[PDB]
C-alpha cells in the first residue's frame, strides 16, 4: 500500500557528498575503484578559496568529494562575498564532522521541484533546519535539513552543469571509466533508536513505509513513486554475535550513513571490473558465501537465472534474494575507509516492469536466513 | 669538501610517514599511482585501537600512511597500556597537523646505530625534543626531534619486520606492483628563513653543507656518506613571478616538507607506468618543457644519452641536468593532494661510480636557466 503522501514534489536522488580530509585522494581512489569519471570541479583553479570539491559520475550516479582549505585563504570573506560554490559549507563543521566520524557521507541530495518550498514545508513539519534555501546564480536553489546524526538531506531544484561555480573537467584529465554503475538505488542510515528516527523523517517528508539473528531492526521510507528510498537501521542488542549496527555506532561516534546501494545495468561486468582492481587501489568485497549457498540457488531462483548465470554468481560472490514481485542480485564491499562504518552495495534488480518500479525484489533481508542455513550446511 | 662531522652514526633513509585523515584511501591511491606494494599494517585487525597505519614499499622506499581512530576506542588506555604501535602518535597532534596542513609528511625517518644516543646527542646539541626514545618489544628504538614546522626527524635503530606490532600483509591483498622506484634520494623542506633553519638542523646532527629567478634560496644538508640528503628552501620575495616557496608557506600554514625525491632504477619505465595511470587514479605531472628544451639537450648531454634516449626523455617530459661529476634525470608531479604544497620528484642519477656516490649530478637547479631559455626560444 502506497498512500502517496509526499508533502512536496520529489524527483530522484541527485548526488551524495562525502566530507573528506583530502578530497583529491579519496576521489581518485573511488574513481578507479568504482569506474566513475571525473566530471566537474570547484577548487582553487576555479576561484573557490574555501573548499575543494570534485564530482565523479557514472550513469546518473553523482559522488561529490569535498574537503576544506586553510581558513586563512578565505579569512577576508563573508557569506555575501564567499567564493564557496556550496554555500552551506563551513570549515568548522567539516573538520568537526571528519574528526568525529572519519570519511563518510555528509549529504544525501535529492532533486525536488522547488527547494525553497521543500525546505519551508519540511521545517514547518518538524525538520531541523541545517542551511536555509540559497539561490545560486538565479539558476539553482539548494537547502538542507537534518536527516540523522550529522547527515543532512539536501534539497536541490533547478529553474531549467552540476552546480554554478563548478567547471566541467578537461577531457585530457577526464578518462571515460565505466564499470556499469548507473544510479543510486538507496541510502541507508544507522541510528540508536529506529522509532524516533522514522517518526522524524517520515514526519517532515511525508515519505511512507515501503512494503517489504541479523542484529538489526529496519524500515524503509519511500517517496511517492518509490524511487527515493531511505532505509534506517537500529541495532538488536543481547544477541550472540555483536550487532554490526552497534559496532557502526561505536566507531562512527553515533548515527550516520551506513551504506550506499548503487544499481548496475550489468552486475556481472561491474563485479568483474571492481574485483580486478581490489588489490590495486580499488575496493574489497565481503567474504563469499559457501558453495552450498549456490547449490541452494537452483531451488529458489532457478526460474529466473540459468545454471550458467548462477555459476557466474558463484565466482563473483554475488548474493540473490527474491520478493513476490522481483529478484535481487547484491554484493557488499568492505568498509570504504579506515573505520568499520560506511560501505557500498552493488545491486541489480530484475522484474517489476511496467520502466522498472522501485525496490523491485526488496533489499535482501532473506539473505540472512539463506547464509546462516548455507553456513551450517557447508559444515555438514 | 666533506668534513664528515655527523654527531652520531647515521645509516640510510628508513621511511616517510604521512599523516592523513583516512589512511586507507591515501594509501590505496599512492600504491596504484607509484607502484608500491602493501607490505605491513597496524590497525584494528592487529589490536591497534589508536591509529590506522599502512606501509607501502617499493625497493627500499617505505611510505607509511597513518590516521587516527575515534579517541573513544582507546579512552581507557594510558601510555603504559597503549595499543598504539607507534608510541609517539597522539590523536590531538595528528588532527591538528592535518587540519592545519592537509595531507603531508609528519616524519622523515632515518635509521641510525642507536636511536637513544642519537636523540640524546641531538637534544644536547639544540634539537627540540618531540618524543623521547622508546624501546619497542626490546627490539627497536624510536625517537623524534623537531625538524621544521610540524615535521619531525625520526630516529630508528634495530638491535638486530617494519616495527613491532605491524603485521605482514596477506599475499592475496598484497599485489606485487612495481614501476621501478627503489629508494628515497632526498627530502626537501620549505621554511620562511633558510639561515636559522640550516643552523638549527646542522647544529644538532652535524650534517654538512653539500657542495652544489627560481624564487628560492636553498642549501643541502648531508650525512657523512651523503646518502641522507635534507635540502631546505626559503622564498625569494619581490620577484616578477610569485615564489612557489611562498605559495607553499601560505597554503601549508607555514613550514613543512615540500618534495620527496624517489630514485628509480629505470626512470623511463617509471614514467611510462605512472603516466599511464595519471587519469585513472594515479599522479599527474607538471607541464612538459617546450620541444626546444630537447633540441637543446644534444648540445649539453649528447655524450651521456643517445639521440634515442633523448627522444624518450621528450615523450615522457623528463628533465636533464648535469654536475661536474654526474648527470641528473628528473621530473615533478603535480601536488599530491588538495593543496599546492607537497609533490613528488622522480629521479635517476648516472655517474659517480666507485656503488654510486650520493647526490651524483646535483639536484637540477640548472634546469631553471634551461627552462627559461627554452621558453623564450619556443616563442622565437
Ligand atoms: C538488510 C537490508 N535492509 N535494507 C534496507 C538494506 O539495504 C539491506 C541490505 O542492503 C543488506 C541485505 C542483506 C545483508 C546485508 C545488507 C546490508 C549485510 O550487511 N550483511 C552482512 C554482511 C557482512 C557482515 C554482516 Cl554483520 C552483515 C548480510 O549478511 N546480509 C545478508
Ligand atoms: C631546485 C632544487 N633544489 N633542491 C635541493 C632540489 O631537490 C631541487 C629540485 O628537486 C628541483 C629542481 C629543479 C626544479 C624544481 C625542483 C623542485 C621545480 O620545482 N621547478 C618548478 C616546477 C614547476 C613550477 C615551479 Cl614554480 C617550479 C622547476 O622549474 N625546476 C627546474
Ligand atoms: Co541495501
Ligand atoms: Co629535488
Amino acid at each position: 500500500k502506497n498512500p502517496k503522501s509526499d508533502k512536496f514534489k520529489v524527483k530522484r536522488f541527485h548526488h551524495i557528498e562525502f566530507w573528506c580530509g583530502d578530497a583529491t585522494n579519496v576521489a581518485r581512489r573511488f574513481s578507479w575503484g568504482l569506474g566513475m569519471r571525473f566530471s566537474a570541479k570547484s577548487d582553487l583553479s576555479t576561484g573557490n578559496m574555501v573548499h575543494a570539491s570534485y564530482l565523479l559520475t557514472s550513469g546518473d550516479l553523482r559522488f561529490l568529494f569535498t574537503a576544506p582549505y586553510s581558513p586563512s585563504l578565505s579569512a577576508g570573506e563573508i557569506k555575501p562575498t564567499t567564493t564557496a560554490s556550496i554555500p552551506s559549507f563551513d570549515h568548522g563543521s567539516c573538520r568537526s564532522f571528519f574528526s568525529s566520524h572519519g570519511l563518510g557521507v555528509r549529504a544525501v541530495a535529492i532533486e525536488v521541484e522547488d527547494a525553497e518550498s521543500a525546505f519551508s514545508i519540511s521545517v514547518a513539519n518538524g525538520a531541523i533546519p541545517s542551511s536555509p534555501p540559497i539561490v545560486l546564480n538565479e539558476a539553482v536553489t539548494i537547502a538542507e535539513v537534518k536527516l540523522y546524526g550529522d547527515v543532512v538531506l539536501r534539497y536541490v531544484s533547478y529553474k531549467a552543469e552540476f552546480l554554478p561555480g563548478f567547471e566541467r573537467v578537461e577531457d585530457a584529465s577526464s578518462f571515460p571509466l565505466d564499470y556499469g554503475i548507473r544510479r543510486l538505488d538507496h541510502a541507508v542510515g544507522n541510528v540508536p533508536e529506529l522509532g524516533p528516527a522514522l517518526t522524524y523523517v517520515a514526519g517532515f517528508t511525508g515519505f511512507h513505509q515501503f512494503a517489504e539473528e541479523s542484529g538489526l531492526n529496519s524500515a524503509v521510507l519511500a517517496s511517492n513513486d518509490e524511487m527515493v528510498l531511505l532505509p534506517i537501521n537500529e541495532p538488536v542488542h543481547g544477541t550472540k554475535r555483536k550487532s554490526q549496527i552497534q559496532t557502526y555506532l561505536e566507531h562512527n561516534e553515533g548515527a550516520g550513513l551506513q551504506h550506499l546501494a548503487l544499481m548496475s545495468e550489468d552486475i556481472f561486468r561491474t563485479l568483474r571490473e571492481m574485483r580486478k582492481r581490489s588489490s590495486i587501489g580499488g575496493f574489497d568485497f565481503m567474504p563469499s558465501p559457501p558453495p552450498t549457498y549456490y547449490q541452494n540457488l537452483k531451488k529458489r531462483v532457478g526460474d529466473v537465472l540459468s545454471d550458467d548465470q548462477i555459476k557466474e554468481c558463484e565466482e563473483l560472490g554475488i548474493l540473490v534474494d527474491r520478493d513476490d514481485q522481483g529478484t535481487l542480485l547484491q554484493i557488499f564491499t568492505k568498509p570504504l575507509g579506515d573505520r568499520p562504518t560506511i560501505f557500498i552495495e552493488i545491486i541489480q534488480r530484475v522484474g517489476c516492469m511496467m520502466y522498472q518500479s522501485g525496490g523491485c525484489g526488496g533489499f535482501g533481508k532473506g539473505n540472512f536466513s539463506e547464509l546462516f542455513k548455507s553456513i551450517e550446511e557447508y559444515e555438514k
